[PDB]
Protein backbone atom coordinates (compact mmCIF):
# COMPACT_ATOMS: atom_id res chain seq x y z
CA UNK A 1 0.00 0.00 0.00
CA UNK A 2 1.49 3.40 -0.97
CA UNK A 3 -0.66 6.06 0.17
CA UNK A 4 -0.17 4.56 3.62
CA UNK A 5 3.47 3.70 3.06
CA UNK A 6 4.22 7.07 2.12
CA UNK A 7 1.76 8.59 4.70
CA UNK A 8 3.65 6.47 7.37
CA UNK A 9 7.00 7.83 5.94
CA UNK A 10 5.89 11.42 5.52
CA UNK A 11 3.44 11.71 8.52
CA UNK A 12 0.01 13.08 8.31
CA UNK A 13 1.24 16.79 8.40
CA UNK A 14 3.25 16.28 5.22
CA UNK A 15 1.10 13.87 3.86
CA UNK A 16 -1.43 16.33 4.24
CA UNK A 17 0.61 19.21 2.57
CA UNK A 18 1.67 17.22 -0.09
CA UNK A 19 -1.33 16.06 -0.52
CA UNK A 20 -2.76 19.49 -0.83
CA UNK A 21 0.04 20.64 -2.78
CA UNK A 22 -0.29 17.23 -5.25
CA UNK A 23 -3.88 18.70 -5.77
CA UNK A 24 -3.31 22.08 -6.23
CA UNK A 25 -0.92 21.33 -8.77
CA UNK A 26 -3.04 18.76 -10.91
CA UNK A 27 -6.42 21.35 -10.37
CA UNK A 28 -4.73 24.68 -10.03
CA UNK A 29 -7.89 26.47 -11.45
CA UNK A 30 -10.09 24.44 -8.65
CA UNK A 31 -11.62 26.24 -5.41
CA UNK A 32 -9.20 25.73 -1.99
CA UNK A 33 -11.97 23.76 -0.32
CA UNK A 34 -12.48 21.61 -2.90
CA UNK A 35 -8.84 20.61 -2.27
CA UNK A 36 -8.74 20.62 0.96
CA UNK A 37 -11.93 17.61 0.95
CA UNK A 38 -9.85 15.71 -1.59
CA UNK A 39 -7.05 16.18 0.49
CA UNK A 40 -8.94 15.16 3.59
CA UNK A 41 -10.67 11.92 1.84
CA UNK A 42 -7.87 11.28 0.70
CA UNK A 43 -5.67 11.56 4.05
CA UNK A 44 -8.92 10.03 6.08
CA UNK A 45 -8.81 7.02 3.43
CA UNK A 46 -4.92 6.85 3.74
CA UNK A 47 -4.83 6.51 7.09
CA UNK A 48 -7.77 3.48 6.51
CA UNK A 49 -4.80 1.79 4.86
CA UNK A 50 -2.16 2.68 7.48
CA UNK A 51 -4.52 0.51 9.73
CA UNK A 52 -5.05 -2.26 7.04
CA UNK A 53 -2.95 -2.27 4.04
CA UNK A 54 -5.05 -4.69 2.98
CA UNK A 55 -8.61 -2.21 2.88
CA UNK A 56 -10.61 -2.03 -0.55
CA UNK A 57 -8.96 0.68 -1.87
CA UNK A 58 -5.08 0.54 -0.70
CA UNK A 59 -3.30 -1.25 -2.87
CA UNK A 60 -3.94 1.29 -5.52
CA UNK A 61 -1.71 3.43 -6.93
CA UNK A 62 -0.97 7.56 -5.62
CA UNK A 63 -1.78 7.71 -9.54
CA UNK A 64 -5.13 5.91 -8.67
CA UNK A 65 -6.06 7.34 -5.83
CA UNK A 66 -5.40 11.12 -6.33
CA UNK A 67 -6.65 10.88 -9.91
CA UNK A 68 -9.70 9.30 -8.75
CA UNK A 69 -10.32 12.32 -6.17
CA UNK A 70 -9.18 14.66 -8.53
CA UNK A 71 -11.92 12.70 -10.82
CA UNK A 72 -14.65 13.58 -8.41
CA UNK A 73 -8.92 14.57 -17.59
CA UNK A 74 -10.78 12.22 -15.40
CA UNK A 75 -12.16 10.64 -17.94
CA UNK A 76 -9.29 9.29 -18.86
CA UNK A 77 -7.47 6.00 -17.16
CA UNK A 78 -4.24 5.65 -15.61
CA UNK A 79 -1.08 6.01 -16.57
CA UNK A 80 -2.33 8.13 -19.22
CA UNK A 81 -4.80 9.95 -16.69
CA UNK A 82 -1.60 11.52 -14.81
CA UNK A 83 -0.03 12.38 -18.05
CA UNK A 84 -3.07 14.30 -18.54
CA UNK A 85 -2.93 15.67 -15.34
CA UNK A 86 0.72 16.85 -15.52
CA UNK A 87 0.23 17.93 -18.88
CA UNK A 88 -2.52 20.17 -17.74
CA UNK A 89 -0.31 21.98 -15.22
CA UNK A 90 0.20 25.91 -15.89
CA UNK A 91 3.08 27.37 -15.21
CA UNK A 92 1.49 30.63 -15.75
CA UNK A 93 -2.60 30.12 -15.12
CA UNK A 94 -5.19 32.39 -14.91
CA UNK A 95 -5.18 33.07 -11.46
CA UNK A 96 -5.50 36.29 -9.78
CA UNK A 97 -1.98 37.65 -8.48
CA UNK A 98 -2.06 36.21 -4.81
CA UNK A 99 -2.88 39.55 -3.24
CA UNK A 100 -1.53 39.92 0.49
CA UNK A 101 -4.27 41.34 2.29
CA UNK A 102 -3.52 43.76 5.32
CA UNK A 103 -1.33 41.88 7.70
CA UNK A 104 -4.05 42.18 10.67
CA UNK A 105 -6.44 40.71 8.27
CA UNK A 106 -3.58 37.74 7.45
CA UNK A 107 -2.87 37.38 10.68
CA UNK A 108 -6.36 37.02 11.75
CA UNK A 109 -7.47 34.08 9.33
CA UNK A 110 -3.99 32.77 10.57
CA UNK A 111 -4.94 32.72 13.79
CA UNK A 112 -8.45 31.80 13.28
CA UNK A 113 -7.31 28.55 11.56
CA UNK A 114 -3.30 28.09 11.55
CA UNK A 115 -3.44 24.47 9.57
CA UNK A 116 -6.06 26.01 7.13
CA UNK A 117 -4.13 28.92 6.60
CA UNK A 118 -1.00 27.33 5.83
CA UNK A 119 -3.10 24.74 4.05
CA UNK A 120 -4.43 28.24 2.06
CA UNK A 121 -0.60 29.01 1.02
CA UNK A 122 0.60 25.62 0.03
CA UNK A 123 -2.82 25.54 -2.09
CA UNK A 124 -2.24 28.92 -3.11
CA UNK A 125 1.33 28.42 -4.10
CA UNK A 126 1.38 25.05 -5.16
CA UNK A 127 -1.71 25.97 -7.84
CA UNK A 128 0.30 29.27 -8.71
CA UNK A 129 3.65 26.52 -8.81
CA UNK A 130 2.61 23.67 -10.10
CA UNK A 131 5.98 22.34 -10.41
CA UNK A 132 6.90 24.09 -7.09
CA UNK A 133 9.57 21.36 -5.71
CA UNK A 134 6.89 20.35 -3.32
CA UNK A 135 8.78 19.26 -0.50
CA UNK A 136 10.30 22.64 -0.57
CA UNK A 137 7.20 24.15 -0.45
CA UNK A 138 6.53 22.26 2.77
CA UNK A 139 9.48 23.95 4.11
CA UNK A 140 8.06 27.27 3.35
CA UNK A 141 4.83 26.57 4.93
CA UNK A 142 6.72 25.75 7.86
CA UNK A 143 8.66 29.44 7.33
CA UNK A 144 5.57 31.01 6.60
CA UNK A 145 3.79 29.07 9.47
CA UNK A 146 6.58 30.28 11.37
CA UNK A 147 6.62 33.65 10.21
CA UNK A 148 2.80 33.92 10.97
CA UNK A 149 3.48 32.34 14.58
CA UNK A 150 6.01 34.90 15.24
CA UNK A 151 5.44 37.88 13.19
CA UNK A 152 1.49 37.68 14.28
CA UNK A 153 2.37 38.25 17.87
CA UNK A 154 5.31 40.68 17.00
CA UNK A 155 4.18 44.79 18.06
CA UNK A 156 4.63 45.44 14.67
CA UNK A 157 2.57 42.77 12.93
CA UNK A 158 3.38 44.27 9.53
CA UNK A 159 7.62 44.80 10.41
CA UNK A 160 7.47 41.32 11.37
CA UNK A 161 5.84 39.77 8.54
CA UNK A 162 6.18 41.48 5.81
CA UNK A 163 10.05 41.58 5.22
CA UNK A 164 9.58 37.44 6.06
CA UNK A 165 6.52 37.26 3.86
CA UNK A 166 8.94 39.02 0.85
CA UNK A 167 11.62 37.06 1.57
CA UNK A 168 9.79 33.48 1.58
CA UNK A 169 8.21 35.11 -1.79
CA UNK A 170 11.41 35.63 -3.20
CA UNK A 171 13.00 32.56 -2.03
CA UNK A 172 9.50 30.37 -3.31
CA UNK A 173 9.63 32.23 -6.79
CA UNK A 174 12.80 31.03 -6.68
CA UNK A 175 12.45 27.64 -5.73
CA UNK A 176 9.41 27.64 -8.05
CA UNK A 177 11.38 28.73 -11.04
CA UNK A 178 14.87 26.57 -9.55
CA UNK A 179 12.03 23.49 -9.71
CA UNK A 180 10.45 24.25 -12.95
CA UNK A 181 14.08 24.16 -14.38
CA UNK A 182 14.54 20.14 -13.08
CA UNK A 183 10.60 19.62 -14.50
CA UNK A 184 11.48 20.97 -17.68
CA UNK A 185 15.33 19.67 -17.53
CA UNK A 186 13.45 16.37 -16.89
CA UNK A 187 10.85 16.25 -18.69
CA UNK A 188 11.82 17.83 -21.97
CA UNK A 189 15.08 16.75 -21.62
CA UNK A 190 14.70 13.66 -19.94
CA UNK A 191 16.54 11.54 -16.76
CA UNK A 192 20.06 11.68 -18.75
CA UNK A 193 19.64 15.47 -18.86
CA UNK A 194 18.46 15.74 -15.95
CA UNK A 195 21.39 13.11 -14.25
CA UNK A 196 23.97 15.18 -16.53
CA UNK A 197 22.58 18.37 -14.48
CA UNK A 198 22.86 16.59 -11.39
CA UNK A 199 26.22 14.76 -11.68
CA UNK A 200 27.58 18.07 -12.72
CA UNK A 201 25.92 20.20 -9.59
CA UNK A 202 26.43 17.64 -7.29
CA UNK A 203 30.07 17.23 -8.36
CA UNK A 204 30.50 20.57 -7.91
CA UNK A 205 29.10 20.79 -4.65
CA UNK A 206 30.37 17.72 -3.48
CA UNK A 207 33.43 17.44 -4.97
CA UNK A 208 35.03 14.96 -2.57
CA UNK A 209 32.68 12.65 -3.02
CA UNK A 210 33.10 9.54 -5.00
CA UNK A 211 32.11 8.97 -8.59
CA UNK A 212 29.85 6.15 -7.32
CA UNK A 213 28.68 8.27 -4.34
CA UNK A 214 27.76 11.36 -6.80
CA UNK A 215 26.07 9.05 -9.27
CA UNK A 216 24.27 7.39 -6.23
CA UNK A 217 23.03 10.84 -4.83
CA UNK A 218 22.41 11.60 -8.25
CA UNK A 219 20.53 8.87 -9.04
CA UNK A 220 18.54 9.48 -5.90
CA UNK A 221 18.18 13.21 -6.63
CA UNK A 222 17.04 12.32 -10.13
CA UNK A 223 14.52 9.77 -8.56
CA UNK A 224 13.08 12.63 -6.26
CA UNK A 225 13.21 14.81 -8.78
CA UNK A 226 11.35 12.93 -11.48
CA UNK A 227 8.67 12.20 -9.16
CA UNK A 228 7.82 15.67 -7.89
CA UNK A 229 7.75 16.67 -11.77
CA UNK A 230 5.55 14.14 -11.95
CA UNK A 231 3.24 15.31 -9.47
CA UNK A 232 4.23 12.49 -7.29
CA UNK A 233 4.61 14.54 -4.63
CA UNK A 234 4.73 11.79 -1.81
CA UNK A 235 7.62 9.49 -3.39
CA UNK A 236 9.41 12.86 -3.60
CA UNK A 237 9.21 14.01 -0.35
CA UNK A 238 10.16 10.53 0.92
CA UNK A 239 12.46 10.12 -1.17
CA UNK A 240 13.52 13.31 -0.45
CA UNK A 241 13.79 13.24 3.21
CA UNK A 242 15.59 9.26 2.50
CA UNK A 243 18.17 11.38 0.18
CA UNK A 244 18.69 13.85 2.91
CA UNK A 245 19.02 11.27 5.55
CA UNK A 246 21.35 9.30 3.01
CA UNK A 247 23.35 12.01 2.21
CA UNK A 248 23.17 13.06 6.50
CA UNK A 249 24.28 9.67 7.21
CA UNK A 250 26.63 9.82 4.50
CA UNK A 251 28.36 13.31 4.82
CA UNK A 252 32.17 12.39 5.23
CA UNK A 253 31.64 10.35 1.87
CA UNK A 254 29.59 13.51 0.33
CA UNK A 255 30.59 16.66 1.70
CA UNK A 256 31.85 18.42 5.03
CA UNK A 257 29.71 21.44 4.01
CA UNK A 258 26.59 18.98 5.63
CA UNK A 259 27.50 19.33 9.07
CA UNK A 260 24.59 21.68 10.08
CA UNK A 261 21.89 20.54 7.05
CA UNK A 262 22.11 17.29 8.69
CA UNK A 263 21.42 18.73 12.27
CA UNK A 264 18.74 20.18 10.97
CA UNK A 265 15.07 19.52 10.98
CA UNK A 266 13.53 16.96 8.58
CA UNK A 267 12.58 20.06 5.86
CA UNK A 268 15.13 22.07 6.71
CA UNK A 269 17.37 19.17 6.03
CA UNK A 270 16.74 18.82 2.78
CA UNK A 271 16.35 22.60 1.79
CA UNK A 272 19.99 23.09 3.53
CA UNK A 273 21.55 20.08 1.61
CA UNK A 274 19.77 21.41 -1.66
CA UNK A 275 21.65 24.19 -1.38
CA UNK A 276 24.95 23.90 0.65
CA UNK A 277 27.96 25.70 -0.10
CA UNK A 278 30.37 23.68 -3.10
CA UNK A 279 32.68 21.58 -0.80
CA UNK A 280 36.05 21.99 -0.78
CA UNK A 281 37.45 20.29 -3.60
CA UNK A 282 39.89 17.93 -2.72
CA UNK A 283 43.20 19.22 -2.63
CA UNK A 284 45.53 18.04 -5.75
CA UNK A 285 43.47 16.23 -7.97
CA UNK A 286 44.90 15.87 -11.61
CA UNK A 287 44.19 17.36 -14.54
CA UNK A 288 41.42 15.36 -16.11
CA UNK A 289 43.92 14.19 -18.95
CA UNK A 290 45.09 11.41 -17.45
CA UNK A 291 42.26 9.96 -17.67
CA UNK A 292 39.82 11.81 -20.71
CA UNK A 293 42.54 13.10 -23.21
CA UNK A 294 45.62 11.31 -22.52
CA UNK A 295 44.73 7.57 -22.26
CA UNK A 296 44.71 5.52 -25.12
CA UNK A 297 41.65 3.74 -23.79
CA UNK A 298 39.35 6.76 -23.73
CA UNK A 299 37.63 5.32 -26.85
CA UNK A 300 37.43 2.29 -25.58
CA UNK A 301 36.19 3.09 -22.18
CA UNK A 302 33.80 6.14 -23.28
CA UNK A 303 32.52 3.31 -25.54
CA UNK A 304 32.38 0.17 -23.07
CA UNK A 305 30.30 2.84 -21.14
CA UNK A 306 29.74 5.76 -22.38
CA UNK A 307 27.52 7.38 -19.91
CA UNK A 308 29.57 6.21 -17.05
CA UNK A 309 32.25 7.98 -18.50
CA UNK A 310 30.90 11.03 -19.27
CA UNK A 311 29.57 11.12 -16.44
CA UNK A 312 32.97 10.54 -14.72
CA UNK A 313 34.18 13.06 -17.17
CA UNK A 314 31.25 15.78 -16.07
CA UNK A 315 31.71 14.60 -12.11
CA UNK A 316 35.54 15.16 -12.47
CA UNK A 317 35.21 17.76 -14.25
CA UNK A 318 32.29 18.98 -12.21
CA UNK A 319 34.55 18.48 -8.95
CA UNK A 320 37.06 20.52 -10.14
CA UNK A 321 35.08 23.31 -11.44
CA UNK A 322 32.68 24.62 -8.87
CA UNK A 323 33.44 28.22 -10.83
CA UNK A 324 31.81 26.78 -14.13
CA UNK A 325 28.45 26.82 -13.99
CA UNK A 326 26.94 23.41 -14.32
CA UNK A 327 25.55 24.22 -18.02
CA UNK A 328 28.70 25.24 -19.00
CA UNK A 329 30.19 21.70 -17.50
CA UNK A 330 27.54 20.58 -19.43
CA UNK A 331 28.35 21.72 -22.70
CA UNK A 332 31.69 20.57 -22.24
CA UNK A 333 30.95 17.15 -21.42
CA UNK A 334 28.47 17.38 -23.95
CA UNK A 335 31.24 18.68 -26.44
CA UNK A 336 33.90 16.03 -24.88
CA UNK A 337 31.17 13.83 -25.76
CA UNK A 338 30.56 14.56 -29.10
CA UNK A 339 34.28 15.17 -29.50
CA UNK A 340 34.96 11.88 -28.27
CA UNK A 341 31.68 10.67 -30.65
CA UNK A 342 33.92 12.04 -33.96
CA UNK A 343 37.41 11.46 -32.42
CA UNK A 344 36.73 7.71 -31.73
CA UNK A 345 35.55 6.73 -35.01
CA UNK A 346 38.09 9.18 -36.60
CA UNK A 347 41.77 8.30 -37.96
CA UNK A 348 44.00 8.67 -35.02
CA UNK A 349 40.87 9.36 -32.01
CA UNK A 350 44.06 9.55 -29.33
CA UNK A 351 45.74 12.04 -31.55
CA UNK A 352 42.50 14.46 -31.82
CA UNK A 353 40.83 13.48 -28.61
CA UNK A 354 44.04 14.27 -26.97
CA UNK A 355 43.14 18.10 -28.38
CA UNK A 356 39.50 17.93 -26.68
CA UNK A 357 39.92 20.43 -24.35
CA UNK A 358 41.25 22.89 -26.31
CA UNK A 359 37.12 23.08 -27.79
CA UNK A 360 36.20 23.67 -24.06
CA UNK A 361 38.05 26.80 -24.48
CA UNK A 362 35.28 28.74 -25.93
CA UNK A 363 32.17 27.43 -24.05
CA UNK A 364 34.11 28.29 -21.00
CA UNK A 365 34.92 32.17 -22.47
CA UNK A 366 31.46 32.80 -24.05
CA UNK A 367 29.51 32.73 -20.55
CA UNK A 368 32.59 34.31 -18.90
CA UNK A 369 32.98 37.06 -21.06
CA UNK A 370 29.17 37.05 -21.60
CA UNK A 371 28.84 37.17 -17.75
CA UNK A 372 31.22 40.00 -17.38
CA UNK A 373 30.42 42.27 -19.98
CA UNK A 374 26.52 41.79 -19.04
CA UNK A 375 27.88 42.21 -15.28
CA UNK A 376 29.41 45.12 -15.84
CA UNK A 377 26.38 46.55 -17.99
CA UNK A 378 24.54 45.44 -14.61
CA UNK A 379 27.40 47.58 -12.54
CA UNK A 380 26.77 50.42 -14.92
CA UNK A 381 23.08 50.36 -14.70
CA UNK A 382 21.90 48.60 -11.70
CA UNK A 383 19.42 46.04 -11.15
CA UNK A 384 16.80 47.62 -12.50
CA UNK A 385 18.49 49.44 -15.49
CA UNK A 386 20.08 46.45 -16.36
CA UNK A 387 16.63 45.30 -16.10
CA UNK A 388 15.42 47.64 -18.41
CA UNK A 389 18.57 46.76 -20.95
CA UNK A 390 17.52 42.98 -20.95
CA UNK A 391 13.99 44.38 -20.68
CA UNK A 392 14.52 45.86 -23.94
CA UNK A 393 17.34 43.24 -25.47
CA UNK A 394 14.83 40.08 -25.04
CA UNK A 395 12.16 41.88 -26.68
CA UNK A 396 14.21 43.19 -29.29
CA UNK A 397 15.30 39.07 -29.44
CA UNK A 398 12.05 37.89 -28.85
CA UNK A 399 9.53 40.85 -29.16
CA UNK A 400 6.38 38.50 -30.02
CA UNK A 401 6.86 37.48 -26.51
CA UNK A 402 3.80 38.03 -23.47
CA UNK A 403 5.13 41.42 -22.03
CA UNK A 404 4.32 39.73 -18.49
CA UNK A 405 6.87 37.15 -19.77
CA UNK A 406 9.04 39.27 -21.49
CA UNK A 407 9.20 41.57 -17.54
CA UNK A 408 9.23 38.95 -15.89
CA UNK A 409 12.16 37.31 -17.75
CA UNK A 410 14.04 40.08 -17.88
CA UNK A 411 13.31 41.76 -14.45
CA UNK A 412 14.63 38.19 -13.60
CA UNK A 413 17.13 38.01 -16.36
CA UNK A 414 18.59 41.65 -14.64
CA UNK A 415 18.26 39.68 -10.87
CA UNK A 416 20.91 37.20 -11.87
CA UNK A 417 22.64 40.43 -12.49
CA UNK A 418 22.18 41.23 -8.99
CA UNK A 419 22.47 37.78 -7.41
CA UNK A 420 25.71 36.74 -9.19
CA UNK A 421 27.57 40.15 -10.30
CA UNK A 422 27.88 40.94 -6.46
CA UNK A 423 30.09 37.78 -6.66
CA UNK A 424 33.52 37.39 -7.51
CA UNK A 425 34.04 35.86 -11.13
CA UNK A 426 34.85 32.58 -9.19
CA UNK A 427 31.22 32.12 -8.10
CA UNK A 428 29.49 34.44 -10.67
CA UNK A 429 29.28 31.79 -13.32
CA UNK A 430 27.61 29.19 -11.75
CA UNK A 431 25.20 31.93 -10.25
CA UNK A 432 24.50 33.74 -13.27
CA UNK A 433 25.06 30.73 -15.75
CA UNK A 434 22.58 28.40 -13.82
CA UNK A 435 20.29 31.17 -12.42
CA UNK A 436 20.01 31.98 -15.93
CA UNK A 437 19.21 28.51 -16.80
CA UNK A 438 16.30 28.99 -14.67
CA UNK A 439 14.91 31.99 -15.65
CA UNK A 440 15.09 31.15 -19.21
CA UNK A 441 13.48 27.83 -18.44
CA UNK A 442 10.66 30.42 -17.04
CA UNK A 443 10.69 32.30 -20.38
CA UNK A 444 10.64 28.99 -21.63
CA UNK A 445 7.50 27.51 -19.73
CA UNK A 446 5.98 30.77 -20.08
CA UNK A 447 6.06 31.00 -23.21
CA UNK A 448 5.37 27.61 -24.06
CA UNK A 449 2.10 27.84 -22.46
CA UNK A 450 1.18 30.02 -25.16
CA UNK A 451 4.02 30.04 -28.27
CA UNK A 452 3.89 33.56 -30.28
CA UNK A 453 7.72 33.18 -30.86
CA UNK A 454 9.42 30.59 -32.74
CA UNK A 455 12.56 31.52 -31.57
CA UNK A 456 12.22 30.62 -28.15
CA UNK A 457 10.40 28.05 -28.94
CA UNK A 458 13.65 27.24 -30.39
CA UNK A 459 16.00 28.03 -28.00
CA UNK A 460 13.45 26.39 -25.44
CA UNK A 461 13.11 22.85 -27.44
CA UNK A 462 16.95 23.03 -28.34
CA UNK A 463 19.64 22.02 -25.71
CA UNK A 464 18.83 22.95 -22.67
CA UNK A 465 22.53 23.24 -21.52
CA UNK A 466 22.79 25.52 -24.77
CA UNK A 467 19.37 27.70 -24.11
CA UNK A 468 21.24 30.32 -22.91
CA UNK A 469 23.75 30.88 -25.67
CA UNK A 470 20.97 30.46 -27.96
CA UNK A 471 19.11 33.37 -26.47
CA UNK A 472 22.29 34.75 -26.10
CA UNK A 473 22.91 34.17 -29.87
CA UNK A 474 19.54 36.11 -30.61
CA UNK A 475 19.61 39.04 -32.20
CA UNK A 476 16.41 41.28 -33.43
CA UNK A 477 14.00 39.80 -35.20
CA UNK A 478 13.49 42.40 -38.11
CA UNK A 479 10.78 39.84 -39.17
CA UNK A 480 8.54 41.50 -35.99
CA UNK A 481 5.84 43.60 -37.35
CA UNK A 482 5.58 46.47 -34.83
CA UNK A 483 2.22 46.37 -33.22
CA UNK A 484 -0.01 49.85 -33.15
CA UNK A 485 0.72 52.77 -30.54
CA UNK A 486 -2.54 51.46 -28.52
CA UNK A 487 -3.65 54.34 -25.96
CA UNK A 488 -4.18 51.80 -23.76
CA UNK A 489 -0.61 50.08 -23.27
CA UNK A 490 0.55 53.39 -22.71
CA UNK A 491 -1.92 55.17 -20.97
CA UNK A 492 -1.16 53.92 -17.18
CA UNK A 493 -3.55 54.42 -14.45
CA UNK A 494 -3.53 56.60 -11.31
CA UNK A 495 -2.87 54.06 -9.32
CA UNK A 496 0.39 53.52 -11.17
CA UNK A 497 1.24 56.95 -8.51
CA UNK A 498 0.43 54.35 -5.67
CA UNK A 499 2.42 51.78 -6.75
CA UNK A 500 5.18 50.64 -4.56
CA UNK A 501 9.00 51.05 -6.02
CA UNK A 502 9.12 47.63 -7.86
CA UNK A 503 5.68 47.44 -9.27
CA UNK A 504 6.00 50.75 -10.33
CA UNK A 505 9.24 49.33 -12.60
CA UNK A 506 7.04 46.38 -13.76
CA UNK A 507 5.06 48.80 -14.98
CA UNK A 508 7.64 51.61 -17.04
CA UNK A 509 9.14 47.99 -17.83
CA UNK A 510 5.99 46.82 -19.58
CA UNK A 511 5.50 50.01 -20.84
CA UNK A 512 9.47 49.76 -21.99
CA UNK A 513 8.32 46.00 -23.28
CA UNK A 514 5.39 47.84 -25.36
CA UNK A 515 7.49 50.49 -26.17
CA UNK A 516 9.81 48.36 -27.97
CA UNK A 517 7.28 46.53 -29.26
CA UNK A 518 5.36 48.83 -30.31
CA UNK A 519 8.48 50.50 -31.79
CA UNK A 520 11.45 47.82 -31.56
CA UNK A 521 14.76 48.59 -33.65
CA UNK A 522 15.05 52.01 -31.91
CA UNK A 523 17.72 52.67 -30.38
CA UNK A 524 18.39 52.82 -26.42
CA UNK A 525 18.22 56.93 -26.54
CA UNK A 526 15.09 56.93 -28.63
CA UNK A 527 13.39 54.40 -26.00
CA UNK A 528 14.90 56.21 -23.30
CA UNK A 529 13.37 59.50 -24.99
CA UNK A 530 10.00 57.70 -24.30
CA UNK A 531 10.91 56.04 -21.40
CA UNK A 532 11.66 58.99 -19.92
CA UNK A 533 8.82 60.89 -21.38
CA UNK A 534 6.78 58.31 -19.71
CA UNK A 535 8.39 58.73 -16.57
CA UNK A 536 7.93 62.40 -16.53
CA UNK A 537 4.18 62.20 -17.73
CA UNK A 538 3.54 59.64 -14.80
CA UNK A 539 5.46 61.88 -12.50
CA UNK A 540 3.47 64.86 -13.60
CA UNK A 541 0.33 63.04 -13.43
CA UNK A 542 1.06 61.32 -9.85
CA UNK A 543 1.19 64.81 -8.53
CA UNK A 544 -1.12 67.10 -10.96
CA UNK A 545 -4.22 67.95 -9.20
CA UNK A 546 -6.77 65.70 -10.74
CA UNK A 547 -4.42 62.26 -11.64
CA UNK A 548 -6.99 59.48 -13.67
CA UNK A 549 -7.24 62.26 -16.14
CA UNK A 550 -3.61 63.66 -16.50
CA UNK A 551 -3.13 60.10 -16.96
CA UNK A 552 -5.87 60.19 -19.66
CA UNK A 553 -4.46 62.67 -21.95
CA UNK A 554 -1.47 60.49 -23.31
O1 LIG B 1 27.92 14.65 -21.46
S1 LIG B 1 26.47 14.70 -21.16
O2 LIG B 1 26.19 15.70 -20.10
O3 LIG B 1 25.73 15.10 -22.40
C1 LIG B 1 26.00 13.22 -20.61
F1 LIG B 1 26.40 12.31 -21.45
F2 LIG B 1 24.69 13.14 -20.56
C2 LIG B 1 26.58 12.95 -19.23
F3 LIG B 1 26.19 13.89 -18.42
F4 LIG B 1 27.90 13.03 -19.24
C3 LIG B 1 26.10 11.59 -18.70
F5 LIG B 1 27.10 10.75 -18.76
F6 LIG B 1 25.09 11.18 -19.49
C4 LIG B 1 25.65 11.72 -17.25
F7 LIG B 1 24.87 12.76 -17.19
F8 LIG B 1 26.68 11.98 -16.50
C5 LIG B 1 24.78 10.61 -16.64
F9 LIG B 1 23.89 10.20 -17.52
F10 LIG B 1 24.14 11.18 -15.63
C6 LIG B 1 25.50 9.39 -16.06
F11 LIG B 1 26.57 9.75 -15.37
F12 LIG B 1 25.87 8.61 -17.04
C7 LIG B 1 24.59 8.56 -15.14
F13 LIG B 1 23.50 8.19 -15.77
F14 LIG B 1 24.18 9.27 -14.11
C8 LIG B 1 25.39 7.32 -14.71
F15 LIG B 1 26.65 7.66 -14.59
F16 LIG B 1 25.32 6.38 -15.65
F17 LIG B 1 25.02 6.84 -13.52
O1 LIG C 1 22.65 37.17 -23.69
S1 LIG C 1 21.24 37.39 -23.27
O2 LIG C 1 20.98 38.83 -23.21
O3 LIG C 1 20.28 36.75 -24.21
C1 LIG C 1 20.99 36.66 -21.80
F1 LIG C 1 20.91 35.35 -21.88
F2 LIG C 1 19.88 37.10 -21.24
C2 LIG C 1 22.14 37.08 -20.94
F3 LIG C 1 23.10 37.55 -21.71
F4 LIG C 1 22.55 36.11 -20.15
C3 LIG C 1 21.63 38.23 -20.13
F5 LIG C 1 20.56 37.92 -19.41
F6 LIG C 1 21.47 39.24 -20.99
C4 LIG C 1 22.65 38.57 -19.12
F7 LIG C 1 22.75 39.87 -18.97
F8 LIG C 1 23.78 38.05 -19.54
C5 LIG C 1 22.21 37.93 -17.83
F9 LIG C 1 21.54 36.82 -18.05
F10 LIG C 1 21.37 38.71 -17.19
C6 LIG C 1 23.50 37.68 -17.08
F11 LIG C 1 24.52 37.59 -17.92
F12 LIG C 1 23.40 36.55 -16.39
C7 LIG C 1 23.75 38.84 -16.15
F13 LIG C 1 22.61 39.21 -15.60
F14 LIG C 1 24.28 39.82 -16.85
C8 LIG C 1 24.77 38.39 -15.13
F15 LIG C 1 25.85 39.08 -15.36
F16 LIG C 1 25.09 37.12 -15.39
F17 LIG C 1 24.33 38.55 -13.88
Amino acid sequence: SEVAHRFKDLGEENFKALVLIAFAQYLQQCPFEDHVKLVNEVTEFAKTCVADESAENCDKSLHTLFGDKLCTCCAKQEPERNECFLQHKDDNPNLPRLVRPEVDVMCTAFHDNEETFLKKYLYEIARRHPYFYAPELLFFAKRYKAAFTECCQAADKAACLLPKLDELRDEGKASSAKQRLKCASLQKFGERAFKAWAVARLSQRFPKAEFAEVSKLVTDLTKVHTECCHGDLLECADDRADLAKYICENQDSISSKLKECCEKPLLEKSHCIAEVENDEMPADLPSLAADFVESKDVCKNYAEAKDVFLGMFLYEYARRHPDYSVVLLLRLAKTYETTLEKCCAAADPHECYAKVFDEFKPLVEEPQNLIKQNCELFEQLGEYKFQNALLVRYTKKVPQVSTPTLVEVSRNLGKVGSKCCKHPEAKRMPCAEDYLSVVLNQLCVLHEKTPVSDRVTKCCTESLVNRRPCFSALEVDETYVPKEFNAETFTFHADICTLSEKERQIKKQTALVELVKHKPKATKEQLKAVMDDFAAFVEKCCKADDKETCFAEE
